[PDB]
C-alpha cells in the first residue's frame, strides 16, 4: 500500500497542481476502501471498473455518516486519473516504466 499512495500522489501532483491531496489523506481513503471490502488489491482502484462503486460508497459514507473526507480526496484522485486516462497513451507509458526499472 505503500508505492500505491506514492503513484497516486504523483498522478495528483502532476494532474491537480496545488490542489492535490496528501499522501495522509490518500493512505486514509485507500485504507478505508479496504476496510469496507471494496479494493480487494489497491491496484484495482487504477482500473475504471472501480470508479463508481468508489463514488457511490463514498458519498454513502458522506450521507449516512457524515465523513466525508474520503470523498473529497477521492474527488482529486479521479480527476486526475480521468485527465491520465485521458491525456495519454496508456500502454507506452507502461512501456517506459518499465524500460526505467531495467
Amino acid at each position: 500500500m505503500e508505492a500505491v499512495i506514492k503513484v497516486i500522489s504523483s498522478a495528483c501532483k502532476t494532474y491537480c497542481g496545488k490542489t492535490s491531496p496528501s499522501k495522509k489523506e490518500i493512505g486514509a481513503m485507500l485504507s478505508l476502501l479496504q476496510k469496507e471490502g471494496l479494493l480487494m488489491s489497491p491496484s484495482d482502484l487504477y482500473s475504471p471498473g472501480s470508479w463508481d462503486p468508489i463514488t457511490a460508497a463514498l458519498s454513502q459514507r458522506a450521507m449516512i455518516l457524515g465523513k466525508s473526507g474520503e470523498l473529497k480526496t477521492w474527488g482529486l484522485v479521479l480527476g486526475a486519473l480521468k485527465a491520465a486516462r485521458e491525456e495519454q497513451v496508456t500502454s507506452e507509458q507502461a512501456k517506459f516504466w518499465l524500460g526505467l526499472g531495467g
